[PDB]
């Protein structure tokens, strides 16, 4: 009756955290389960974290959703992966796509169970995909528009026709981004910091470049004003290693 979905957010309070206090951000990734709603309607609402400081409390941003292409409780065993990219590792990255443009690059990989989970790779045959959250954004290094959108979907797919075979679907129908949520999110952490640490507009010189998943810098050094809450402390952590699975299929 209903497909499974993903809906990733990001919960932040204001809070004195430790600056190894400061006045800066208390932030957890979560998700939220809903496969009721229309696609792109959750809401920015009040979450369960209250702020040691001064008694404020925690918004929770619904960031991005995917619902699965197919009917049932098996749609449970699709899943992802996300991590932002740092000049600091192994592979590089667009590094004059983002200077132009002024945003983060992204590696998202679809995965299924059983769990190691299993990678799903896409048409072309590669383990994952680039992607920036922003429109617009056009890369000579992949000769690709970038933008999750407009690409995701599309590129876990493949008609068959000058490929010749059976045509293949994506697990994902559709990948749905809260731009005014992150940008919201985004100015946030980097006005924070900007205040907190203000060397890192060295290389952070725009909101735009804020990592909001896995909230590390460009320079790849964890932001100082952020302090993240992982599953001790009811959180999520995305990444490389970092499982998320859609949820809440139902038969009938």
């Amino acid at each position: 009756a209903n497909p499974s979905r993903l809906i990733v957010a990001i919960e932040i309070v204001e809070d004195e955290i430790p600056l190894t206090k400061v006045d800066g951000l208390k932030a957890r990734i979560i998700l939220i389960e809903d496969n009721t709603s229309e696609v792109g309607t959750q809401r920015v609402l009040p979450g369960t974290l209250v702020s040691d400081k001064d008694g404020s409390q925690s918004l929770v941003y619904p960031l991005f959703e995917a619902p699965v292409s197919f009917f049932g409780k098996l749609g449970d065993s699709n899943g992802m992966r996300v991590w932002s990219t740092t000049t600091a590792d192994i592979e590089e990255f667009d590094e004059a796509a983002m200077a132009k443009f002024k945003t983060r690059q992204f590696r998202i990989q679809l995965i299924e169970k059983p769990e190691s989970p299993v990678i799903v790779k896409t048409a072309d045959q590669q383990d994952y995909l680039n992607i920036t959250f922003d429109k617009g954004v056009y890369s000579d290094m992949y000769n690709a528009d970038l933008y999750v959108g407009d690409v995701l979907v599309d590129s876990y797919s493949d008609d068959g026709v000058v490929s010749g075979l059976s045509p293949l679907y994506s697990p994902f129908s559709q990948f749905y981004v809260y731009h005014e949520n992150i940008d919201l999110v985004r100015q946030m952490i980097y006005d924070t910091e900007m205040r907190v640490n203000p060397a890192a507009a060295a290389h952070t010189t725009a909101p735009g470049e804020i990592d909001f998943l896995t909230f590390l810098a460009v320079d790849g050094d964890p932001y100082q004003g952020i302090q993240v809450l992982g599953p001790l402390d009811g959180g999520i952590t995305l990444g490389k290693d970092g499982n998320i699975y859609a949820s809440g299929g139902t038969d009938g």
